[PDB]
């Protein structure tokens, strides 16, 4: 069936046909919706239909479906699976695949940018040192002195599962977190465990509030190895406020480059367990979640104090006031330093225009309202009033288990 | 379907186990391949005899199970009597105890409601003896006066006769018992509340003389026993209102805003044991953001963000200054302050969401689950700094339930 989605602000109605193409499951059933669950629950014979599906849509995309090149590619891929239990993507295919995993990422509000993705092919990498070099080149290219550029670096595909490439970091650039004797936490609490693993593996921690973590890199299933990203490659922004001169005294800072490194990229049945991808920040990622989550830096108290707000009763909305001032500061700081950042109004507005684009040229756009709507000021952004259909298309980015739960060492 | 489903809270690491989803009765709209969780809503005939039997049994079973009399003589006798009623009259009547139980549970089962910790405290008014629109007016006035209670609001529901053949429906045409009029102008602008322009137009056609102001309380438009609906003015002394002012900003009162104290939704259908109560106005008290974010700051509503921001002398040239967010907070501060000052019950979104988490935990423990719609439960501002943002939720449909129904002017056969 054709499915309609309505914007209750603009009364615009879109018709979704694209969902008919999806084959992966969402987790919901006719009787139970699991839309707010974070993660709802190969062989030769499995592999070829997935390969064929992907090759077909690639040649469909370049308007050469059923061509000589198409026919021959199908042939080629089948001999390669038969004789080696897997196959290799052409470079064009790799690029097509990576862009479309981004395009299909229902939880990403930044997808208007999807076809502007710099794809670095690192499938010839064999060691952790090689991984480090590739990652440094990625970071340097994507940072571009503040004029951030979207990029993905793709390491060799999974083979037998015992020879995985993995970036153990969840992002290429993150701050360490230290569990105090106090019982409290210095730095970023989200990373306390990873930090402990780095220390255990020989990393000498500065024990500051914003210590950049080392890279911890696993090549071909071997034990991971530690590397320091050269400091000059790590662009950082000191957070100050355009009116509160005391804000700089808080000593806050953050890094310019968000580069997620712990997801899995799947294309045509092949699995890329190491594929760090990066873009630029939406301000709330830092200002709302990274700084104000109770389980994160948790600075609301300190700010509201410096703002001399009455914090006895919750109905004074002192938290809400402090939250807005923090996000103002973050946006102002990045902008003053000419580091690319987008506010949640501009981003969601861009996403609405993107949905309209996709419905017109593609027959729909999979989108996850729970993640698309920003973590503050929800209903005064246009996505709040936008009905969305969430479904799973491939190529995709998938979650995978943390390496320290699978890997067995020396 | 799996017997045990787990939900996690990503802030506290607490994991809860849901078994209640097994009692799910209706569909959600979702499938294995698509999720419709952000769709707002995923013939004039009635339940046949054969349709009605198992629906009634299911409900009667559940009622006798709740009073710890399952399998009792009284339980079996009640089943027999209901069955005979359905067989001889193709419908049946609920006992007062059952009616009260059913209403309370429709609320308990309402996945989109953040206020459900209060579900067992609901004054139920039985109006199944009502025959006319004047009588409906009488019941509604008594409902309003009771629930308002001079600002100390008390949750209540008034239940009018159930549907029979569908040509004798009782309906409140209003969407809430108390709402302000909206007037479209010839120049295309709107006076009052833009959400209510269509209903306002219907009232004016029905004979209502409109004051044409910014905050004109609408008349009740009341349909009894399938007859043409009739207009009634709610006695102004029964309509509690709060003028909105701000603790710091003296100029805020000059904006001339006010709102009414009693939120009383009147266009939903109450479904119990297969019976349909098409007129069942229910009321509680407000969460601040219902007024301060949606009513006032929605673009298609009163839309005051600009005027507030201008009086705050905010830089409104670039969105990245977050002038909208700044203004939104002050407005919501004003709403909570004005209600508290006038001693009219209201709850802020931090307190409400914290109570909902405690409520949800309790329901998982005592009931085996709590259906919840994250998309509606999370408040329209400051989402992630409330504890429901990080709380995984399962959504499913239990009966008794509150349901959407078509607007009555779309289906009514005018006499
Ligand atoms: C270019 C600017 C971009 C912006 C502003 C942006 C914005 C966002 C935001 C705000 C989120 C939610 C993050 C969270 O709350 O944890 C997100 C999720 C996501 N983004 Fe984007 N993004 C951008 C680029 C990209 C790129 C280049 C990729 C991949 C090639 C990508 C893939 C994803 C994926 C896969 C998710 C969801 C991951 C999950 O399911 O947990 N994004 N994005
Ligand atoms: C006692 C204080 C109450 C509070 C603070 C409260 C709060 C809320 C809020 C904020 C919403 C979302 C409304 C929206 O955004 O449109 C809601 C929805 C809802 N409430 Fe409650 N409520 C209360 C009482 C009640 C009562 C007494 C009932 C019925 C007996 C009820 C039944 C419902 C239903 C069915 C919805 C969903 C309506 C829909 O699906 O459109 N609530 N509530
Ligand atoms: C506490 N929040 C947790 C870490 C949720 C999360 C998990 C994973 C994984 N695996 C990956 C995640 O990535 C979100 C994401 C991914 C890519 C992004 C890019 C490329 C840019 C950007 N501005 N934000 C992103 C945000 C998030
Ligand atoms: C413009 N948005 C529309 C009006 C959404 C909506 C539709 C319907 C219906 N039918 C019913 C709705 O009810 C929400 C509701 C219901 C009862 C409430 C009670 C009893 C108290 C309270 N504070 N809010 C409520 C909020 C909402
Ligand atoms: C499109 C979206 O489903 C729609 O705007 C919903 C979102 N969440 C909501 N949540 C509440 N509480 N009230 C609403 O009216 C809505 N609207
Ligand atoms: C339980 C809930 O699904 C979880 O907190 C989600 C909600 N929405 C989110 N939305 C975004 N953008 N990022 C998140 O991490 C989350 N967390
Ligand atoms: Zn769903």
């Amino acid at each position: 069936r054709f499915l309609k989605v309505k914007n209750w602000e603009t009364e615009v109605v879109l018709t979704d046909t694209l969902h008919l193409k999806s084959t992966l499951e969402t987790g919901c059933t006719e009787y139970i919706c699991m839309g707010s669950i974070m993660h709802p629950s190969a062989t030769k014979d499995q592999l070829f239909p997935l390969a064929k599906e992907f090759i077909d849509q690639y040649y469909s995309s370049i308007k050469r479906f059923g061509s000589k090149a198409h026919m021959e590619r199908l042939e080629e891929v089948n001999k390669e699976i038969d004789t080696t239990s897997t196959y290799q993507l052409k470079d064009t295919e790799l690029i097509y695949g990576a862009k479309h995993a981004w395009r299909n990422a229902s939880r990403c509000v930044g997808r208007i940018q999807w076809s502007k993705l710099q794809v670095f092919d690192a499938r010839d990498c064999t060691t952790a040192h090689g991984m480090f070099n590739y990652i440094c080149n990625h970071v340097k290219y994507a940072t571009n002195k503040g004029n951030l550029r979207s990029a993905i670096t793709i390491f060799p595909q999974r083979t037998d599962g015992k020879h995985d490439f993995r970036v153990w970091n969840s992002q290429l650039i993150r701050y360490a977190g230290y569990k105090q004797p106090d019982g409290s936490t210095l730095g970023d609490p989200a990373n306390v465990q990873f930090t402990e693993i780095c220390i255990q593996q020989g990393w000498k921690p500065p024990r500051g509030r914003f210590d950049v973590l080392p890279l911890l890199l696993q090549a071909n299933g071997n034990d991971p190895e530690l590397f320091q990203i050269p400091p000059e490659l790590v662009l950082e922004v000191p957070i100050r406020h355009p009116k509160f001169e005391w804000f700089k005294d808080l000593g806050l800072k953050w890094y310019g480059l968000p580069a997620v490194s712990n997801m899995l990229l799947e294309i045509g049945g092949l699995e890329f367990s190491a594929c760090p991808f990066s873009g630029w920040y939406m301000g709330t990622e830092i200002g709302v979640r990274d700084y104000c989550d109770n389980s994160r830096y948790n600075i609301l108290e300190e700010v509201a104090k410096k703002m001399n707000l009455d914090m006895r009763k919750t109905s004074s909305l002192w938290k809400d006031q402090a939250l807005v001032e923090i996000n103002i500061a973050v946006l102002y700081s990045f902008q003053s330093d000419k580091v690319t950042i987008v506010d949640h109004h501009s981003a969601t507005e861009s996403f609405i225009k993107h949905m309209e684009n996709e419905y017109r040229c593609r027959g729909g756009c999979p989108a996850d309202w729970v993640w698309i709507v920003p973590p503050m000021s929800g209903s005064i952004t246009p996505v709040f009033h936008q009905e969305m259909l969430n479904y799973r298309l491939t190529p995709s980015f998938e979650y995978q288990p943390d390496p320290w739960n699978t890997h067995v060492w020396k």
